[PDB]
C-alpha cells in the first residue's frame, strides 16, 4: 500500500489566487493570471502573513473528490512549510482539518525540504523540492513552472487521477 | 552523499523533564526524584507544559551542542518534533538560539515519525522507534529503562562513541 505526499499551496489550496485578488483589490491594479507565467508575482509579504490568508483559501478544482478517491488504495499525507510565514502554521493545519476531514490528522507534516519525506510519490509544484524528492516527483502544473520539462507533469486534479489510475 | 541523522527534541535535545520537574517542585513545594521516575512518565504538569515560553526556556542536554555540530560534518542533520499553541514558535527559536549551525529548512514538525526518511533517528520514544525505517537509536530517559529492543545510547558522548564506532 504505497504512499502519496501532497504539497498545499498551489496544489491543494489557491495560494495564488487569492494573493492576486487582495493585490488587485488593495493596489486597484488588473493583474491577469495569465501574464505569471513563468513568472513570480512587500504588500504580498504583507498579505501572506496577515493572520487568516491561509485560513481562507479556495480548495484546487476536484482536489477533494479525487484524494478521497486516491485514499482508497493509498496512504495520503499531506507536507507543507513551515519556515515560510511561521505565524500560519495553525490556519494552515485547520484548513486542512475542514476541507480534508477524511485524512487522518496525524499525516500533516510541516517541513522545509520534502527530501526529508518517506513516500511512493510527492505531487508538488515547486521544481526545486521535486528535484530532492526520493520517489516518483509528480509536478502539478502552476502558472510558475509551466517551462520546467524535467518532470512527470499533471494540469490539475482530473490529470492527477487519471495518472493513478494509469499506473493501476 | 551524505546519510541523514533525524533528532528528537523533547528528553533527547532539550531537558524538558528537569524543566517540569523543577517547576513541579517549586509550586507544589515538592521535592521530586528523579530515581522515583524510573520507568515513569509524570492537570499543572499540563498547565506547565503549555506556558507560553516553557519550550524557549529549556536547558540544552549535556554535550548537545559540540555533538551534533561534529555530526554535522559528515552528516545532515534534521530536527523532528510534534508542536501546544506557542509551542511551534518557542521550538524553532530555542533552535535558532542554540544550534545556529543547523538549517531551519530541515526542521520537522509531525506527530509520527514513520514519515521522515533518514538512515537514522536519535529519540527517546519507543512508540517513535518501532515505526521509524531506519536505524532507530535509543536515547536514555528515565520512562524507558526497561526498554530493549532498540540500540542505547545515554547521553550525547555515547551518541558520539556511537557514531565514532560505526566510522
Ligand atoms: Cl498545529
Ligand atoms: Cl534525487
Ligand atoms: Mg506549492
Ligand atoms: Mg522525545
Amino acid at each position: 500500500r504505497q504512499r502519496i505526499a501532497i504539497d498545499m499551496d498551489e496544489v491543494l489550496a489557491d495560494t495564488l489566487g487569492a494573493v492576486v485578488k487582495a493585490v488587485n483589490e488593495r493596489a486597484d491594479l488588473n493583474i491577469k493570471m495569465e501574464s505569471l507565467n513563468g513568472k513570480k508575482l512587500g504588500l504580498v509579504m504583507d498579505i501572506l502573513k496577515e493572520p487568516g490568508f491561509f485560513r481562507n483559501l479556495d480548495v484546487m478544482p476536484h482536489a477533494q473528490e479525487v484524494v478521497k478517491q486516491l485514499n482508497e488504495h493509498y496512504d495520503i499525507y499531506i507536507a507543507t512549510a513551515a519556515m515560510d510565514v511561521p505565524t500560519s502554521f495553525h490556519d494552515k493545519y485547520e484548513w486542512l482539518l475542514e476541507y480534508f476531514p477524511f485524512l487522518d490528522p496525524q499525516h500533516f507534516v510541516f517541513c522545509g525540504r520534502k527530501n526529508i519525506i518517506l513516500a511512493d510519490y510527492l505531487i508538488d509544484d515547486n521544481p526545486k523540492q521535486l528535484e530532492i524528492f526520493e520517489g516518483k516527483s509528480i509536478m502539478f502544473t502552476a502558472s510558475h513552472n509551466v517551462y520546467e520539462h524535467r518532470f512527470e507533469r499533471v494540469s490539475g486534479w482530473r490529470d492527477v487521477k487519471n495518472y493513478f489510475n494509469s499506473i493501476e
